[PDB]
C-alpha cells in the first residue's frame, strides 16, 4: 500500500485518545482503540479499510473504521464508525468526521446517533 | 453472537445495492458490497464490527462497517463508514447512516464528506 | 419564488411532527415548528432560508431551517438545523437530514450532537 | 438573551469566512455570511434562532442558522445549516457542524448532502 507504513502505528486524537493501527498491503486496518472519554475503559478491537492506491496529485488517502464498545470491561452497547484521510508529510495527519450509533428502541432511534470530528496525530 | 445468524446474509438497501455479511462470535463482520450507485463497479470488500451481547430491554444492535471503493476493476479514491443498528423480527433491518470521504488537497477538504442514511432489508 | 406556495403550509414528518411555513418571494421561511418526540411542548418559532430560483432542470429546491428549543413552556438549551431539498409534483416532500446541538461543558462537546434524517409530507 | 452582546458582530472560520450576525432579545439571529471558498462570491443573507435564556453551570448557548447559496450575483442551488454552540469568555468561540444540501435529481440525491466542522472566532 502507497501509505501502509504512513498509517500503520500509534495516533492520539484532540481528546487524548489512542489509534492503534496495522494497514495492510491489500488495504485492511486492523488494531485497537482506547477512548479518553465516554463510558469506555482500555482497549477495543477496530477494523476499517483504507485505499491502498490513492492519487498522487497531493490527495489525501481516504480510509474508514469502526469501534463497538465491547470489550472484557464495559459493553456500551454502541457502535463509531470515523470516515477520513490520512495527509502524509512533516505534520501527518488523519482528519475524520464520525458517527456514534447507541442500540435504542424504534421509539427511541431519532436520538440514537451522536456525530463529531476527531484530528489524529502522531504526536 | 446474540445477533451472529440475524445480521449474517444478504441485505438490500433503497438504492438497490447489496450488502453481503459474516457476523463473528466475537463482534466481526466481514464481507463485500455493490453499490447500484455512484462510480462504483462489482463488489469491495468490507469490514466491521457489531455488539455480540446486545441489551435485553428491546433495543437494537449497534454496528458499524467501512467500504474502501477500490478493488480490480475501479478506484474512487475514497471511503464510506455505516453506522446504524440492527433490529431483529418479521422485518428485520438495519438502519444507518452513513459518511462518504473522498480523498482531497487541503483546499478542497471542506467539501470531502458526504452524509446520508441507508436502510437495509432481507428482501 | 418558484416553490413559494409549494413550499407555504403545513408539513407532517415520519415522527408525527408538524412543521407550519411560509416562504417569501425573497428566500425566506418563517413559521412554528412542533415536535411529537422529545423534551419538547406546544410550539417553537423556526426561521430559514429557500433557494427562490431553482434550477428547471427537475432537480429539488435546497432549503434549511432552525429551531431553538426555547418557548414560554420549556427550554432544552438545544437547536436543530434541518438541511435538505423541496421536491414538488403528485407526492411534494421535503427530504431533511438535521443536526440537533446541546449546550454542553468544554469537557462534553464530543457529545454535544445528534444527527438524524426526517421527511415531511402534506398528508 | 443572556449572550445576545457576545454574539452579536463579526466572526471568522478556519477557512476565512466571515459571519456578521445581530442576535434579537427573543432568540433571533441575523445576517450576512461571506465563504472565502466554494461557488460562492460576496454576501449571502443567513437567519437562525438561538437560547437566548442558557444553562447557567458553563453550558455553552445552543444556536444554529441558515445561508441559501443564492445571491444577486451567483446562485449553487444550495444552502447550508451550521448547529452548533456560542462559548463566551477570553477566547469566545461558536462550535458548528454544518449540512450543505444541494438540490439534485432523485437519481442523485444520496451524493446532495455535504457535512463538515467550522469553528468561528472574534480575530
Amino acid at each position: 500500500g502507497r501509505d501502509q507504513a504512513g498509517i500503520t502505528g500509534t495516533w492520539y486524537n484532540q481528546l487524548g485518545s489512542t489509534f492503534i493501527v496495522t494497514a495492510g498491503a491489500d488495504g485492511a486496518l486492523t488494531g485497537t482503540y482506547e477512548s479518553a472519554v465516554g463510558n469506555a475503559e482500555s482497549r477495543y478491537v477496530l477494523t476499517g479499510r483504507y485505499d491502498s492506491a490513492p492519487a498522487t496529485d497531493g490527495s489525501g488517502t481516504a480510509l474508514g473504521w469502526t469501534v463497538a464498545w465491547k470489550n472484557n470491561y464495559r459493553n456500551a452497547h454502541s457502535a463509531t464508525t470515523w470516515s477520513g484521510q490520512y495527509v502524509g508529510g512533516a505534520e501527518a495527519r488523519i482528519n475524520t468526521q464520525w458517527l456514534l450509533t447507541r442500540g435504542t428502541t424504534e421509539a427511541n432511534a431519532w436520538k440514537s446517533t451522536l456525530v463529531g470530528h476527531d484530528t489524529f496525530t502522531k504526536v
